[PDB]
RNA sequence: AAAAAAA
């Protein structure tokens, strides 16, 4: 018997459910809920903390966003002090109806804080305190199926690896394939790594591709299409974040698949305070120091876990704000995959601008041979030029299955 | 018994019935002597919800802007049946307190009003990509054929499609624009077709009201900018309703570049103004406007096919495109060159092209386009068309045209 | 003022 549960289920059920025990959905889960409770059998609910500044907080559902909803769970500060929870953490427990002057549902008792133990939470290293680092752990895209897709895969292995706790950035002008290589990443990500925690947040982008991600990933996927307002992104965007810090708190590997970062840095210059100061392209002078935060919030930990964030960025759209607002991230992050529209308009898939693109300290996340034939085959791309370079990779990669191979077939 | 019946026939109509029992004045009196008898008398319009809570029903000849002969719709009535800004309402009314009022509604949305309670929000629409295609091509084999052909290899268009024609002035987006309303009567009638002009040339709407067969909602360059939004925002909701209904509406608009200079100059200054003379929050509204646009999984679809203006020496409708192609998904450019050689259509089919393509073709028309794709890249844009012309002219349809290759 | 524009 659990609130989300019965969220998640049809209305068919729900009327069916409802009768057997003896008006808008909302309501037929509310009066099924108090009729549970009459019997005297526990209820139970569950959802991500959001404290509020008088002390208490609620237990924003996935459903709205984690934003304010109609079946908000109450947390009482008393309940935040003991386990001394933040906001982000992931609670689940035994909850009651709202009783006479109230509004909301209430949490009797704590179940899982996190997906794990109440009592391991209060104990914890904060994730200001955590020792940073550089990523470590490489996380290989390469399905090695011998797919068509996986040639995108195996390209951006050889041209900008990734590990875990990696800041990068998708970098390409509209219509080039930020989207759709970011989607192949993250399907890459579900068949190499289903150990990571996989999010997809989407600020401001095309409404057809939520849909579109949360049918084709294998992890949970919170969007703010452009049919709403910057303040949403911005709050949407905020509860993703420490969620995901909660997590690396319990030495967990998050990896965050923005689109768009340009999007959510327009979203803070429209909230931000007016500084009198302005920036070339537009970009108010204090705009950028929450957007770099955020950015900045993936990490590798020594203690455990990592947080892994790939955005995608925008270039070369007639604005200089965009210009400035990539390589302010570029000072940012350590990893870039550019797409050139040049080529795309080849329609030469992957896209990829290879000698623009790059991650730092790659000799961490690769083995003393992998990275030697790296460094060489950029040496023998670099002279080519952006379509002759990907046209003359593409075809030597579809020789064979796997990167392994082709390695082998350069000696 | 109507009332925008009356406003359509001729005065010499009117005086008829108006001398029998005993322009605005003579309808009002008609209407008035007509509810002394006690007979139905009746009246229709778009809504338009106010702030106060109640609303107006809107008439198409005064661009859907405030008029004289506007319905009064109470506040009780909108949430009886659920009513919100863009519903097509009709039903009885009542002689006035200077403005009629609507009894009771017969229809909303050309359908029971019952009906449109339990109906799905258009916010909660599920969207999708574009799979059911608009097939441009008539296969008449007139010259007039060639564009709907070309635009049929280079940028397919599908229900619920978000796409634009790129191009820079006297290029031929309008007269390209007017080829696909010709085609979508021809070839889709069951679509609810609207061609919405904005802030362009008055020969032009004359020309589309006969032209094509559906709705022209204008507002000429002689029409201020706020005028340009307000005719825009009613337009796009109406769109809206329809969809809510499962309808698959098309909305040809010229030109959304237009409309968004008129959003600039209305948004309130933020301090902040982008490349080009676009302010920080100016793009915005447009942005929602033209991602109005989509396929729907509960049924229906809203189709956007707006003209755009590149080249212009002016850095902020460089910024207005770049937007734009950031938030539809498919683009038709016309270059300058091609045009002034009298090369037409003027396709650019290198930059032309439509988002995930392989949903609105088959595997074999898909291929085709590939390889002819590969086949045109080289070529200059001029060599281009010039090529694909000739191969094209040579038959009648795009089919036939497969089987050369 | 900055932004924009100009360069
Ligand atoms: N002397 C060097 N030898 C090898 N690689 C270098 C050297 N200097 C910089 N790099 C490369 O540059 C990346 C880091 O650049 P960084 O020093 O952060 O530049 P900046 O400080 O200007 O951002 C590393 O990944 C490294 O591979
Ligand atoms: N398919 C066509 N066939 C012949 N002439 C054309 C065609 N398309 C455009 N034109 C020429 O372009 C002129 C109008 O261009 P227009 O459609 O207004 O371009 P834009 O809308 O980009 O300003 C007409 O005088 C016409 O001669
Ligand atoms: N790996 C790929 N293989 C084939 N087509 C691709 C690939 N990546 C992108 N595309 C093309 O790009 C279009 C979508 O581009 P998108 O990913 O939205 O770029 P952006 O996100 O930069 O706007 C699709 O229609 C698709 O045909
Ligand atoms: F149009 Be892409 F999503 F930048
Ligand atoms: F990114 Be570098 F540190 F400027
Ligand atoms: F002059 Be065109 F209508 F852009
Ligand atoms: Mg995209
Ligand atoms: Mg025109």
């Amino acid at each position: 018997m659990n609130l989300t549960e019965l969220k998640n289920t049809p209305v068919s059920e729900l009327i069916t459910l409802g009768e057997n025990m003896g008006m808008r959905k909302q309501d037929i889960i509310f009066a099924i809920l108090k009729q549970h409770a009459k019997s005297g059998e526990d209820i139970f609910g569950d959802g991500v903390l959001e404290i509020l500044q008088d002390g208490f907080g609620f237990l924003r559902s996935a459903d709205s966003s984690y934003l304010a909803g109609p079946d908000d769970i109450y947390v009482s500060p008393s309940q935040i002090r003991r386990f001394n929870l933040r906001t982000g953490d992931t609670i689940s427990g035994k909850i009651r109806p709202p009783k006479e002057g109230e509004r909301y549902f209430a949490l009797l008792k704590v179940n899982e804080v996190n997906f794990d133990k109440p009592e391991n939470a209060r104990n914890k290293i904060l994730f200001e305190n955590l020792t940073p680092l550089h990523a470590n752990s490489r996380l290989r895209m390469e399905r090695g199926n011998g797919s068509t897709e996986d040639l995108t895969a195996r390209v951006l292995d050889l041209a900008s690896p990734i590990g875990r706790g990696q800041r990068g950035l998708i970098v390409a002008p509209p219509k080039a394939g930020k989207t759709m290589l970011l989607q192949n990443i993250a399907q890459s990500i579900a068949y190499n790594h289903p150990d990571c925690v996989l999010m997809v947040l989407l600020i401001d982008e095309r409404p057809e591709e939520v849909t579109e991600m949360q049918r084709l990933v294998k992890g949970e996927v919170v969007a703010s299409t452009f049919d709403e307002p910057a303040s949403r992104h911005v709050q949407v965007a905020e509860m993703v974040i420490e969620k995901a810090k909660r997590l690396v708190e319990h030495k967990k590997d998050v990896i965050i698949l923005l689109d768009s970062i340009t999007r959510l840095a327009r979203a803070y210059n429209t909230v931000v305070p007016a500084s009198g100061k302005v920036l070339t392209g537009g970009v108010d002078a204090n705009a950028l120091h929450r957007p770099k935060r955020f950015f900045g919030a993936a990490r590798n930990v020594e203690e455990g876990g990592s947080l892994t964030i790939i955005a995608t960025a925008l270039i070369d759209t007639g604005s200089k704000m965009d210009e400035v607002i990539y390589e302010e991230f570029k000072g940012t992050g350590n990893m870039e995959l550019h797409l050139s529209r040049k080529i795309a308009e080849k329609r030469v898939f992957p896209a990829i601008d290879y000698n623009r693109s790059g991650t730092r300290k790659e000799e961490l996340l690769t083995t003393q041979e992998e990275l030697q034939k790296m460094w060489i085959l950029r040496k023998i791309i670099h002279p080519m030029g952006e379509i002759d370079a990907m046209e003359f990779l593409i075809n030597k990669l579809a020789m064979t299955k796997t990167n392994d191979d082709f390695f082998e077939m350069m000696k």
